[PDB]
């Protein structure tokens, strides 16, 4: 699935994003901009032989499984394919124990690169939030 950017900061803002961590609902959409450009279905593997899964790029070395990532340990719990569905649930609540390990949001390379410092209110613009 293919989020609009409004359709996106509603579903993050459900499930407990907005603010989670000192970490602005704008924060997270603009990370979940350039990471999988809205799309859930996102695949990207790393130079590591591990994958970023889903709208948020979630690394399968640390945090999910997908059964061709040597040292994987699931900390979260779930297949990373779970990371790809339309329901974002399962993305948020990996995503909220990767913005809890220590280093934020700083985790997500795009988001210290692309969001990080930046107008992210910008984001959810327009949204009837």
């Amino acid at each position: 699935k293919v989020f609009g950017r409004c359709e996106l900061a509603a579903a993050m803002k459900r499930h407990g994003l907005d603010n989670y961590r000192g970490y602005s609902l704008g924060n997270w959409v603009c990370a979940a901009k350039f990471e999988s450009n809205f799309n859930t279905q996102a695949t990207n593997r790393n130079t590591d032989g591990s994958t970023d899964y889903g709208i948020l790029q979630i690394n399968s070395r640390w945090w999910c499984n997908d059964g061709r990532t040597p040292g994987s340990r699931n900390l979260c719990n779930i297949p990373c394919s779970a990371l790809l569905s339309s329901d974002i649930t399962a993305s948020v609540n990996c995503a909220k124990k990767i913005v809890s390990d220590g280093n934020g949001m700083n985790a997500w390379v795009a988001w210290r690169n692309r969001c990080k410092g930046t107008d992210v209110q910008a984001w959810i613009r327009g949204c009837r939030l």
